[PDB]
């Protein structure tokens, strides 16, 4: 059955909660954003009111073939009523149409449910400091002091500088960036930029970029590889047995490979600043690791909810196993004790 995490009090929503058939008492269904584990059992099947972005309702529809009866889009940084209610949905800084909710309840209790989220300051001058939230339902994944990550954009800037590099001492080259669902796009829009190509990759892949409301689209990806010197390819194939192999299909038209595997943390996070950062190397072909996270850091995460003091703290990940929830209300507790409230 669906978890009370899931489940906005006095109301009959739920977010993120399509896996467990007809919810009892749910009348509206949130989708944060377009990840498989949010909207796992979703499909052409589903008959009740969802509520989301635009761009997560343009992938809804194309993609997971929802009929359009059932799709509700609301835009961002707007108040909008919702069987009753008043939401507003803000930018998560996660992935393309990715939303935090805030619910002010008819009590007048006011829940914020971020969604997956990467926090920043610019939150903190959003319609969320113009009142007191009670609740917080949070993004819990990296609440734990040894996740450090740079920003996104000093990795942005490395990944430029490394590929503009290899590009000009060998115009030859072919640029690959690994990718497995949406979000990250700013790796391969940022190289592709820098090189002056358009991106190139599947008609699956190219099907999906086309939802996203990126502006002048049409003019950076293309489904014709040939034309094109920075390819994508699902992560899975990052690795030199599939990059030779990628490397023989293209027609002899590039002699080498330089491809990034843009990835969450891994352990060398903890020593390793991104200006020391060296690929793998076999042959003709380089792989460099880069860590580009869409989710808060842990000293991200305090600062957001220190600045918003909340009454209660939800968490909505890694909250499976009982030694990890202790381990969460331990630094919500420090927290709380450090900042006063
Ligand atoms: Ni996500």
């Amino acid at each position: 059955t669906c978890p009370f995490y899931k489940k906005i009090p006095g109301t009959g929503f739920t977010v993120d909660a399509f896996q467990y058939g007809v919810v009892e008492g749910c009348t509206a269904y949130f989708l944060t954003h377009f990840h498989s584990d949010h909207y796992a059992g979703l499909s052409k099947h589903f008959t009740f009111p969802v509520y989301c972005s635009e761009i997560t309702g343009n992938l809804l529809k194309n993609k997971l073939h929802v009929q359009e009866q059932y799709i509700h889009p609301l835009p961002l940084d707007t108040e909008c009523i919702v069987n009753g209610v008043k939401v507003v949905l803000l930018d998560a800084n996660h992935c393309p149409g990715a939303v935090m909710i805030l619910f002010y309840l008819p009590n007048g209790t006011v829940i914020l449910h971020t969604g997956d989220f990467r926090a920043d300051p610019s939150m903190e001058r959003s319609l969320l400091a113009d009142q007191k939230v009670h609740m917080l339902y949070l993004d819990t994944t990296y609440c734990s002091p040894e996740y450090t990550f740079p920003s996104q954009q000093e990795v942005i800037r490395f990944a430029i500088n490394t590929a503009f590099e290899a590009v000009t001492l060998n115009p030859h080259a072919l640029v690959v960036c690994g990718t497995y669902s949406i979000g990250k796009e700013k790796v391969f829009l940022a190289i592709a930029d820098v090189l002056g190509s358009k991106v190139g990759m599947s008609q699956e892949k190219y099907k999906t970029l086309q939802c996203l409301n990126i502006p002048e689209i049409n003019s950076l990806i293309t489904t014709d590889m040939c034309s094109s010197l920075v390819h994508l390819l699902p992560m899975m194939q990052i690795n030199f047995k599939g990059l030779q192999s990628h490397l023989k299909k293209c027609g002899g038209k590039y002699n080498q490979i330089l491809a990034f595997r843009p990835t969450g943390w891994t352990h060398s996070n903890k020593f390793t600043r991104i200006a020391d950062v060296i690929p793998q190397t076999k042959g003709n072909i380089s792989i460099y690791g880069i860590p580009y996270s869409e989710h808060s850091s842990y000293l991200e995460m305090k600062r957001f909810v220190q600045w918003l003091k909340p009454q209660k703290i939800i968490p909505t990940v890694n909250v499976g196993t009982w030694k990890s929830r202790s381990t969460m209300e331990k630094y919500f507790r420090e927290w709380k004790l450090e900042a006063g409230y």
